[PDB]
C-alpha cells in the first residue's frame, strides 16, 4: 500500500446509570461494536444483575478510512425466557480521534424508543497504524 492502513483498538471498559430491563432484576448489559455497516461485528460478555457492568474486553477493528468511519456501540441486556432487550446506542465518528493518541472517555448513549435511559458507556480507543502495539502511547 502507498497510504497508511490504521486499526481501531477499543476496549469496551464498564457502564453506568443503565435502566431497570427485567421486572424481576435490574440488567444484564452486553455492548456490541459494530464499524460502518460491517458484517463483522463484535460483543461483550454479559455482567448479570447490576447498572455498572465492567467488562474490560479488547477489540481489533482494521478501519476503511478514518476520515468517514464510524463505530457505532449497542447495549443490550440478556434475557433468558425472551429475547434480548435492546437498551441505548451511540455513533461515534472515528475522525474525530487523533491519530496514535489513547483516548479513555465516557459517552452517553441514546435510548431506544420506549427505555427511560440510556446509560453512559466508558471506551478506550486507540486509532493506530498497521502493526503498532494496541493501546501503546506514542513515543
Ligand atoms: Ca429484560
Ligand atoms: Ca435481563
Ligand atoms: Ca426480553
Ligand atoms: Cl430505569
Ligand atoms: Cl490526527
Amino acid at each position: 500500500h502507498h497510504h497508511h492502513m490504521y486499526q481501531l483498538h477499543v476496549r469496551v471498559v464498564e457502564a453506568k446509570e443503565l435502566p431497570k430491563m427485567d421486572t424481576f432484576g435490574k440488567c444484564d448489559a452486553f455492548a456490541i461494536l459494530q464499524l460502518n455497516s460491517s458484517r463483522n461485528i463484535h460483543r461483550t460478555k454479559v455482567i448479570e444483575k447490576t447498572y455498572t457492568p465492567v467488562w474490560n474486553e479488547e477489540f481489533h477493528i482494521p478501519l476503511e478510512d478514518v476520515t468517514i468511519d464510524t463505530l457505532t456501540v449497542f447495549l443490550k441486556d440478556e434475557d433468558k425466557g425472551s429475547s434480548d432487550d435492546p437498551i441505548s446506542l451511540i455513533k461515534i465518528p472515528i475522525n474525530q480521534f487523533p491519530l496514535g493518541e489513547v483516548v479513555d472517555k465516557w459517552y452517553s448513549l441514546i435510548p431506544v424508543k420506549g427505555v427511560k435511559k440510556g446509560g453512559q458507556i466508558r471506551l478506550t480507543i486507540h486509532i493506530a497504524p498497521l502493526g503498532a502495539t494496541p493501546f501503546q502511547k506514542t513515543d
